[PDB]
């Protein structure tokens, strides 16, 4: 999951978190 906003981890593309714009690092 994103940590910055919850959202489920097959959400990350191309580096980014692609709901919040957090970086790849904050998925845990």
């Amino acid at each position: 999951y994103c940590s910055d906003c919850g959202a489920d981890a097959s959400q990350v593309r191309g580096g980014y978190c692609t709901n919040c714009g957090a970086s790849a690092d904050r998925i845990r």
